[PDB]
């Protein structure tokens, strides 16, 4: 389950803890600058809270870049430090390692009610469970390897706290290892897991996924997943071409058609008779005789199809006019992939009234979950991030979890 978790706000015994907290650091650094700070502003709301309720120690792991389980300071922690300090205002403590003897006295010394940041996880082959030495040679390490490193993490604190859903897909040490009493969410892994909770477990209804992009071979686990959930899905973007030629024998001209993935269209359609599911593809396009924002253009149907060295770029306005009833009558709504080719402004039309209506339904009362990726980068671009009720920050954790897949990082945190 993801909605009966333990969170933050449900711990009372703060006051004088020692408290462990894995948090997503993983932003880009060049030469000691850190290009992106969203990452680091993002943790604050938890940070701040334990500093007000009293921790003894706020002590936080995280890794960045590709150590690949050896010591590579290319990729330390430190800068992450600095910045995190200018944005709390006060000073936070840098240490070298993240376990040992060494690390515990550091942190015993260090002043009360103060944050501290421990170096990379992945500069040890035990996080990850597996990596390669200097040479280049492939490391695995054993069970017994990563029981001990496991122990030595638990025993940094006595309240743990974990704050990187994106990290949460994988069986990493400082995911499924840390043996406290009390595991919970943060701030941001709480925000995520409520929201998939209520697009998942009981949604209202109807519940609609809007999925879109240039292929289906990437998106039939997906698919075949969300088909066992919603009411109704609409299927959008480049891969909607290879629907139509499939179905249809539409002429699609130079439009993008993916062969290993079109061996499996008729299997998604047979799935959703089975479940009951109404699948709205696009009856018209907007077409192109170049790949460019300033090609010559006009609008096809599915009719007439799409004659030869022409291609088909955003859902046409039949198609859009199409969305209006299907989305503002969903209570539910799960959308992964734009349209059409969003960074072309010619070829945009279709995704912005998508999102349009999209809002208009959640300022009605409809929940509305953006995935992540090119969505999110869409929504961001139209300046629009407010009016959705959640666009996610988890990609690949987001992405298994829609698929179906069990996630470690959450199974492993204390129930309500
Ligand atoms: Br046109
Ligand atoms: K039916």
């Amino acid at each position: 389950s993801l909605g009966n978790k333990l969170s933050i706000t449900d711990v009372k015994a703060i006051q004088g803890k020692k408290v462990l907290v894995r948090v997503d650091f993983n932003v880009p650094i060049e030469n000691g600058v850190i290009k992106d700070t969203n990452r680091i502003t993002a943790t604050l709301p938890t940070i701040h809270h334990l500093k007000k309720e009293g921790a003894a120690k706020i002590i936080l792991i995280s890794h960045c870049g590709r150590p690949d389980g050896t010591k590579n300071l290319k990729y330390t922690l430190k800068p992450v430090a600095e910045t995190l300090g200018t944005l709390l205002g006060e000073e936070v403590l840098f240490l070298s390692d993240c376990v040992g003897e060494e690390v515990a006295a550091q942190i015993n010394q260090a002043k009360d009610n103060s944050v501290i940041l421990l170096e990379n996880l992945r500069f040890h082959v035990e996080e990850e469970g597996k990596g390669v030495d200097a040479a280049g040679n492939k490391i695995k390490a054993s069970k017994e390897d990563m029981e001990k490193f496991q122990n030595e993490l638990t025993k940094l604190g006595d309240v743990f706290i974990n704050d990187a859903f994106g990290t949460a897909h994988r069986a990493h040490s400082s995911m499924v290892g840390i043996k406290m009493n009390v595991k919970a969410s943060g701030f941001l892994m709480k925000k995520e897991l409520e929201y998939f909770s209520k697009a998942l477990e009981n949604p209202q209804r109807p519940l609609l996924a809007i999925l879109g992009g240039a292929k289906v071979s990437d998106k039939i686990q997906l698919i075949k997943n969300l088909l066992d959930k919603v009411d109704k899905m609409i299927i959008g973007g480049g891969m909607a071409y290879t629907f139509k030629y499939v179905l249809n024998n539409m002429k699609i001209g130079d439009s993008l058609f993916d062969e290993a993935g079109s061996k499996i269209v008729n299997e998604i359609m047979e799935k959703a008779k089975a479940k009951n599911v109404e699948i709205y593809l696009p009856v018209d396009f907007k077409v192109a005789d170049k790949f460019d924002n300033n090609a010559n253009t006009k609008v096809v149907t599915d009719e007439e199809g799409i004659e030869d060295k022409w291609m088909g770029l955003d859902a046409g306005p039949k198609s859009i006019e199409n969305y209006k009833d299907v989305i503002l009558s969903s209570k539910t709504i799960i959308w992964n992939g734009p349209q059409g080719v969003f960074e072309m402004p010619n070829f945009a039309k279709g995704s912005i009234e998508c999102l349009n209506l999209v809002i208009e339904a959640t300022k009605k009362g409809a929940i509305s979950i953006v995935g992540g990726g090119d969505t999110a980068s869409l929504v961001e671009q139209q300046q629009k991030k407010n009016e959705i009720s959640h666009v996610s920050t988890g990609g690949g954790a987001s992405l298994e979890l829609l698929e179906g897949k069990e996630l470690p990082g959450v199974v492993a945190l204390s129930s309500k």
